[PDB]
């Protein structure tokens, strides 16, 4: 198994479309032990990992919650044992209010929601390995998820800039991170057709916005020499998979894109 | 001049050394009638611009409230009179606590202070888009002053963040601006001696800070072919003029560096 | 004038839709003193060249030719008199064997019809660098044209391949350069509508790829926040005098997006 | 085995210190069943492969040799057996002419000399992935060498130039293989002490230049937050095995950077 013996922190399962959901799910087909947290509504997250190969301790962390932060080694260290420390740790946190993108208008979103974005989206970053930095294993790996924000694109709006400021994060995590002898990388995916996507190519943040992010997926396969399946989450798993094994040991403060070869080609 | 009858807003001067002192300098040489903008200290401000080549009215502005941006439009309108409209913008306003830079651990930031910072730092390039959009002339021009974020730096820390998320800003806003003609561009500039870079250079915020920010300065003189003089603003200031005036009329949403040629040489 | 004083020497002249053509008039337009180099079709060029402005020399220049460009610098010497130099050079010069464009398989191009093609269009920047700059004044600028190459895109095939090349090759450029006091750079602009982009979307290299060019076009235009007029070569003309200018003092080594803003924009 | 059952073809070996060398034994060490190709001096390739952990046929390629290009697909097809295909290709080749590297002036190099080199480091990419693409699996990997040309940099000079040209066709490669279910990406490694990497600090190129190899080397490990070492080439031979495995499915036209973190660090 790629990831045999590892002991893996897997933020962001919600649902069993969550990118997060099918990370858990290859990680453990490849042998790692994981420990899982869940924001809120711990009851239905619960109920989603048991369809997990393999059982994993949820334990609750709201990112913009201090005291849960605070006391996450602890329990972490709880739920996998006195004496041992994490391999891997995955970020997979993302949200900004819905002023922040769709069809309001960019400059209509108020800075308290931006900020709110920002905070889950990106600086929780730096908050989840300042937490667990003190319990990682030297050859650790931390990775967090990422949507290419280079170029501005309708609808996402302040999200892609929140992709931008977490891109800037990680370069500084990386730097932290070095010192325990671990790397910190994002994985720049290409869309996935989670619930949330769907609703919005469903016309929730409205019909335009729908209608972009429809063009937006469409563009995608067409130019990724390899194809783009929006369905398919499992190409990014693997990647993730890849960036938590030893297989890339000198990778850090990079972006690796799993996005089907969409960004380097023009048409 | 380059900006004969052109009228130019210039927010950001706190003393004859910041940048934008030299921007509005050099764009009064070139012709330009200029409205300026002030923080907090608006005595001393008017004191300081008494010394600029031609009179320019100064308005308050403070980018994190809201009845200043709500009223400026209008407050600019009646300082240079109904029936004008302004042809360009400068947004030379930076800000991050303490806490966010420095030998400050960069995971010691608390998010409020970083809140603030990117406020400022970034969000408020949108607000002052937004706010003065309605009163700009088709063929007019936006310009940010940027500090390249494209890697991570020792001491700047979450204002390095907070560029990187500036940047992403300033795509967005290229998109919106276009529906008025207008453009919207960053000027990245070398490392500049204001009044805050030689306090920390000289210790301000950590000597293991200053030590870091003066051996950056002194790497950025060596590797730009044609050198940097860090006391000298003026070829930022002329960078940012030539950006306002009509001579790069198809670059929008896009960065220029005046930095001596530093970005694109490794040693 | 913009260029009032200066001396600069413009290649890449062959018919009145050439940019440089557009280049040499605004050039002019500004108070620039030209000196023009022409490929192969003299009497052709001159009779093209009547057409500018103002009168101006016209040396022969294949950048193929080790004889051409070793007299180079005597020739423009004798053109604008002893004691003085250029102030401004720019190579507009490109060119790719049909074999490396087009519908023509992307395998199919044979090594030495790709390094024709490199020859002219990249390292030539760097033979006329070496020519001129013994003849050029502190403060001076080189420019050369780029089209965007950091994504591959259909039917430019090896012409892509020789822009990476001299988007590298500027920055060695600019090394040498600064030694003289002299900037380097290149303007990366949108398609325009020359004789021979009008002949490929008209179906002069395969159907195929002229149906790709026009596409690729239409896309620029659309994604570009304020418009793309590829029938236009005038706002490319201005930036390269921008450079030219004294208004760019500290960028070297570097690009400047004449585009539209299309590049920084995904959909 | 992370390549269990994979057929993969390796060129570039020349050496123990190769890079090849190393990226054959992991390969090998995961179960790869290999190709090697060697360049000129087959008698020094076969003896110095004899220590691979496991014996493979030794093919003669001459990357400038349209003959052995034309007859590769077919040697290969008779050393892996009628009715096997390839799943993996390593291009480690590279090659520039002392002229065009060194102390000797970068406006000095001749063209022939120039294009010699990028034919073997940059053109050769593209004939070996038409040479080999019509045999191999869908699902396959081909994997070239890079040095992050991005930014200028002393004594690399035209070598610099090369590898930018690589990346581009690197992106060409990628829309041809896609139409074979076949990924193509490089990686771009930190400094390697080679042989020939050696010779150069030991000042074979100049002395100016071997100083400046070393300080680039310095800089190197200094920057990268998890070090550099430059005797270690298994980091890198680790990073194209991962390229080859199934693991980065998503991944083609791409570059990942195995080089300690090095280039996204400023200071
Ligand atoms: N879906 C896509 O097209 C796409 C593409 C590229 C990257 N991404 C990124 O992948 C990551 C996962 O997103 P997803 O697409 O799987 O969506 P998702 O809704 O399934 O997952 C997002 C997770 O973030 C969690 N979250 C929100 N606020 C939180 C907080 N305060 N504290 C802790 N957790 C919080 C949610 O509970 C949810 O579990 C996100 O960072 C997203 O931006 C998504
Ligand atoms: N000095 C450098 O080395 C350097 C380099 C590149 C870019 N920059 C950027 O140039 C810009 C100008 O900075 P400077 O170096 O001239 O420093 P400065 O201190 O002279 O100017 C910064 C200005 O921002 C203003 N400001 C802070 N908070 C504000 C708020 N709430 N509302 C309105 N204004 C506010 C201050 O009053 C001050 O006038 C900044 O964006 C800075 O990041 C500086
Ligand atoms: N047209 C576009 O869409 C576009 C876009 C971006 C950049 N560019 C670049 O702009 C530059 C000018 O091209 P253009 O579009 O004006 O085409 P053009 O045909 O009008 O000009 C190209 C010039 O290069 C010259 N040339 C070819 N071989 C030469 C040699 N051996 N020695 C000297 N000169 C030689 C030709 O004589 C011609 O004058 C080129 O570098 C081109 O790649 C063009
Ligand atoms: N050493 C470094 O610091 C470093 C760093 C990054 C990338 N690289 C790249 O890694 C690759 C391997 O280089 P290396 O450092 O292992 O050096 P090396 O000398 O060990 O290998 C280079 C190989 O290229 C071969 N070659 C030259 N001309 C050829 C031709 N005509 N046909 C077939 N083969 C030919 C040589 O035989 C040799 O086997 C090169 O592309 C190099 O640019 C090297």
């Amino acid at each position: 198994g790629l990831l045999d013996g590892k002991r893996i922190l897997v933020s962001g399962i919600i649902t069993d479309s969550s990118i997060a959901f099918h990370i858990a799910r290859v990680a453990q087909e490849q042998g790692a032990q994981l420990v899982l947290t869940g924001f809120d509504r711990l009851r239905l997250i619960q109920r989603i990992t048991d369809r997990l190969p393999a059982k994993a301790p949820l334990l609750e962390l709201d990112v913009q919650n201090e005291e849960h932060l605070a006391s996450l080694a602890g329990r972490v260290t709880e739920a996998i044992g006195a004496g041992n420390k994490l391999d891997g740790v995955v970020h997979s946190i993302g949200f900004m209010p819905q002023t922040g993108m769709g069809i309001n208008p960019f400059f209509d979103a108020p800075y308290a929601d931006v900020s709110k974005g920002i905070h889950i989206s990106a600086y929780s970053y730096a908050s989840m390995a300042k937490a667990l930095l003190p319990i990682m294993n030297p050859g650790g790996s931390i990775v967090g998820m990422d949507f290419d924000p280079s170029r501005a694109m309708p609808a996402y709006n302040w999200m892609t800039v929140a992709k931008s400021a977490l891109e800037s994060v990680n370069r500084f995590v990386a730097r932290e991170a070095g010192k325990y002898g671990v790397r910190s990388n994002l994985v720049a995916a290409g869309p996935i057709r989670t619930l949330a996507m769907s609703a919005i190519v469903g016309g929730a943040l409205g019909e335009e916005a729908g209608a972009q992010i429809q063009l937006l997926e469409e563009g995608w396969d067409q130019r990724a020499p390899i194809g783009w399946n929006m369905k398919d989450a499992t190409p990014v798993a693997k990647t993730v998979c890849a960036l938590l094994s030893d297989w890339l040991p000198a990778t850090t403060g990079d972006i690796i894109y799993a996005d089907g070869g969409a960004h380097e080609q023009l048409l």
